[PDB]
C-alpha cells in the first residue's frame, strides 16, 4: 500500500473528537473514530451528497418513544489499544460526565451547546445501549450519526483526560494514531484490524501549507495527492497538467463574519444590519467563486429536509438603507478590526478586501488584522472576525439552536442579546414535533436574524480539491474527507 501525503489548509488543536469540530479536524477524526450510525454520501450512484443513513457500530437501531432509541451493537469491535468496544464505551460518549453535565465543560467546552436535552444513557448489556433524552426529541438519529457522536473508548479516555486524550487518541476508526506535531502535521497508519471496509493507505499525513499557492505548487511538483481548501480560481491552471485535476463540491456549510457584541460599537443591532445591507453577494461570488459558490435565502439550507424552506426569499441588499443606518446609529468614523486567519477559508482575504471597499462607500471603515493559528487575541481584542459553520443535522436546528440559540456561544460569549421571542422560539423547535407551527417557528427565527444580524452569511463556499489522477477519492458533501470505498492508487 501507498502512503497518503496531504497538503491541509490547517490542524485542531485537538484529536478528541468533539473539540476537533471544524473545517479542518473532521478530516483527521473521521478516520480515528466510528459513528453508530454513518452517512453513507455514495449511495444510489450519488456524486458524495447522499443523505442515506447506514449501519456503523450498531447493526441495528430501534426508536422506543418519543424520548428514547435502543441501539444493539456490533460485536468483537476493537479500539486501536485492542480493548473490546463494549455499551459501556457508548454510555460513557454520551454520559454527563464527559459530554453534556455541568463538569464536562471544563473537558469539552462546547459539549452542552451543541448536545441535546440528554439523559443518562441505559446500558441494557454488553452490545445493547438506550440514548435518551429529558424532553421528547426526534433529533436523535441525526445527533448519533453526526461529528458530536464518534464514539471514544471509556477506559483510555478516563486515565488520561480529555486534553491529554486529544494528543494521543484511541479510536475504532480505519486509521490509528500516530503522531500529532502542533502548527506542523498530523500522521495516520492503517488499522488492519478494522471492522468493515479496509485501510487502502498504509500511512496518511495531514501536512499544514497555510500558503494556498506553496499547497498548488507542493502538488505540481509534487510533494502531495491531495492538497484542501482552494478557489475555483486555481482549477484552470491544476487541470493543465494531464497527471492531476480538481475535485469539487458544494459543501452543508456557510461562510460568515460575525461580531463581538460585548464591544459598544456592535451592542445595537443598527451597525450590524447596515454592513449586512452593504454586502453584495452576486459580485463576490463572480470575482472570487466563478459562479460556484451559492447565496442561501437566510439560514435556510436544502440538508434541513421538511425544515428548509424552499420558498423563502433571497437576503435583502440595500445600499441607501446601510448608508442611512450608518448615519442613525452611535458610529464616528474610528476604523473597526476584522481578524482573519490568513486564507484558514478559502477566499477569506480577497472577499474581505472586496468588503472593505463596499462599506467604505457606505461610511464604514474596516481595517484587516491577521492572526496565526493558537495566536487568536482575548475575545476583549475582536471586533469583526470571520467564521463558518457545518449544518450537521438533516434538521434546521443546526446551527441556529447550538450556536445562535439561548445556550450557545453567540449570546453567552459573544454578547448577543437576542430579542426574548428568538429565544422562545428556539425553545419550541427543539421539542416540537414536525408541523406547521415549527416550519412557521423556523421562518420566525430567520427573519430575526436577519433582522437583528448576530452574524452575517456570505455564501455557501464550493470546497476545491485537487489531486494526483492516479489516486482515486471523490469528495463528500460536508467539511470531511471520506476514505471508507473512497481511496485506491494506480
Ligand atoms: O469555522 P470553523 O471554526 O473551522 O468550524 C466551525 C465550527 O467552529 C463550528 O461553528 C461548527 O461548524 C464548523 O464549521
Amino acid at each position: 500500500r501507498r502512503a497518503l501525503r496531504l497538503g491541509v489548509n490547517g490542524l485542531p488543536n485537538s484529536l478528541e473528537p468533539v473539540n476537533a469540530i471544524s473545517n479542518v479536524g473532521p478530516r483527521i477524526v473521521n478516520q480515528i473514530f466510528d459513528t453508530l450510525i454513518a452517512r453513507d454520501f455514495f449511495a444510489k450512484g450519488a456524486p458524495g451528497n447522499a443523505i442515506d443513513l447506514v449501519p456503523a457500530l450498531a447493526e441495528s437501531w430501534e426508536r422506543i418513544d418519543e424520548k428514547s432509541v435502543r441501539f444493539k451493537l456490533r460485536q468483537k469491535v476493537m479500539f486501536h489499544d485492542g480493548v473490546e468496544l463494549t455499551a459501556d464505551d457508548v454510555a460513557y460518549t454520551f454520559s454527563s460526565e464527559r459530554l453534556w453535565g455541568p463538569e464536562a465543560i471544563k473537558k469539552i467546552p462546547l459539549g452542552k451547546s451543541y448536545s441535546l436535552d440528554f439523559d443518562e444513557p441505559v446500558v441494557e448489556d454488553k452490545y445493547t445501549v438506550t440514548l435518551r433524552t429529558k424532553t421528547p426529541s426526534y433529533l436523535i438519529e441525526t445527533f448519533v450519526a453526526s461529528w458530536m457522536s464518534r464514539i471514544v473508548p471509556k477506559e483510555y479516555y478516563k486515565k488520561l483526560g480529555a486534553v491529554d486524550f486529544g494528543n494521543k487518541p484511541v479510536g475504532t476508526g480505519p486509521y490509528k494514531f500516530v503522531e500529532f506535531v502542533a502548527g506542523d502535521r498530523v500522521v495516520l497508519e492503517a488499522n488492519d484490524a478494522y471492522w468493515g471496509p479496509k485501510p487502502t493507505a498504509s500511512k496518511i499525513t495531514y501536512q499544514i501549507v497555510a500558503e494556498p499557492a506553496t499547497r498548488v505548487a507542493g502538488l505540481i511538483s509534487g510533494e502531495y495527492d491531495i492538497i484542501t481548501t482552494l478557489t475555483p480560481d486555481d482549477i484552470q491552471l491544476i487541470n493543465s497538467y494531464p497527471d492531476l485535476e480538481t475535485r469539487g463540491t458544494l459543501i452543508e456549510n456557510f461562510h460568515m463574519f460575525t461580531f463581538n457584541m460585548n464591544q459598544e460599537v456592535f451592542k445595537d443591532k443598527k451597525l450590524r444590519r447596515a454592513l449586512a445591507l452593504a454586502v453584495n453577494r452576486p459580485i463576490m461570488v463572480e470575482a472570487l467563486w466563478k459562479k460556484q459558490a451559492s447565496i442561501p435565502a437566510g439560514f435556510n439550507f436544502p440538508n434541513y429536509g421538511e425544515t428548509f424552506d424552499p420558498k423563502r426569499k433571497a437576503m435583502e441588499y440595500n445600499v441607501e438603507e446601510a448608508k442611512r443606518l450608518v448615519k442613525e446609529s452611535g458610529y464616528d468614523g474610528t476604523p473597526i478590526t476584522y481578524h482573519t486567519m490568513g486564507n484558514y477559508y478559502a477566499n477569506a482575504m480577497p472577499a474581505l478586501m472586496m468588503m472593505i471597499e463596499m462599506w467604505k462607500q457606505i461610511g464604514v471603515n474596516v481595517v484587516m488584522k491577521t492572526y496565526a493559528p493558537g495566536s487568536f487575541p482575548p475575545d476583549n481584542q475582536t471586533w469583526m472576525r470571520n467564521w463558518s459553520n457545518g449544518q450537521w443535522m438533516t434538521d434546521a436546528y443546526a446551527t441556529i439552536v447550538p450556536e445562535f440559540g439561548p445556550n450557545g456561544q453567540v449570546q453567552k460569549r459573544w454578547g448577543w442579546k437576542a430579542p426574548a421571542e428568538f429565544n422562545e422560539l428556539c425553545q419550541k423547535v427543539t421539542v416540537l414535533p414536525n408541523g406547521k407551527e415549527r416550519f412557521d417557528a423556523y421562518n420566525r427565527m430567520r427573519d430575526i436574524f436577519e433582522e437583528e444580524a448576530p452574524a452575517v452569511i456570505l455564501y455557501q463556499p464550493y470546497d476545491v480539491y485537487a489531486a494526483r489522477k492516479d489516486v482515486h477519492w471523490k469528495p463528500v458533501s460536508f467539511e470531511m474527507m471520506e476514505f471508507r470505498n473512497n481511496l485506491s492508487f494506480g
